[PDB]
């Protein structure tokens, strides 16, 4: 059901990378759309083979981070996370990836309360990706379902971006 890029290379994934869009089936994202930011994220290997990945983020007065293991989920690609708070599992695939540029993430609930979460995600290199990215974005959100209402570009922010 779910693309994942060919060939992916683990190695060269890793690094610092910029959520500038997202879209979901959340009501609750839906609602606050409008706030929503960007953030920070940053690759790492993981000590069990997949990765770790480290966000910080802008929320009201206050920088943000969150930490999430991403487990190998049976090919190079393919993670699953597991929430520590809630127990839902979710699939996390990096979908089309030129490493250097952009990235296309799609995550599904599976098990427990987040089982009906879907969201797509793009990665960029930089803060200011490119208007043909934000098309391959824009085109992978439309093909999966996802409606223009539900789909946002994150306004970069003066904050919560460094180290």
């Amino acid at each position: 059901q779910v693309s994942v890029q060919p060939n992916f290379q683990q190695d060269k994934f890793l690094g610092r990378w910029f959520s500038a869009g997202l879209a979901s089936n959340s009501s609750f994202l839906r609602e606050k759309k409008a706030a929503l930011s960007m953030a920070k994220s940053v690759v790492a290997p993981a000590t069990d083979g997949g990765l770790n990945l480290t966000s910080t983020f802008l929320r009201k007065n206050q920088c943000e981070t969150r930490t999430m293991l991403l487990q190998p989920a049976g090919s190079l690609g393919s993670y699953s996370y597991r929430s520590p708070h809630f127990g839902s599992t979710y699939s996390v695939s990096v979908v089309e990836t030129d490493y250097d540029q952009y990235a296309l993430l799609y995550s599904q609930g599976s098990k427990g309360p987040g089982e009906d979460f879907r969201m797509a995600t793009l990665y960029s290199r930089t803060q200011t990706p490119r208007a043909e990215l934000k098309e391959k974005f824009t085109a992978f959100c439309k093909a999966q379902g996802f409606t223009e209402d539900t789909i946002v570009f994150l306004p970069q922010t003066d904050k919560c971006m460094t180290e």
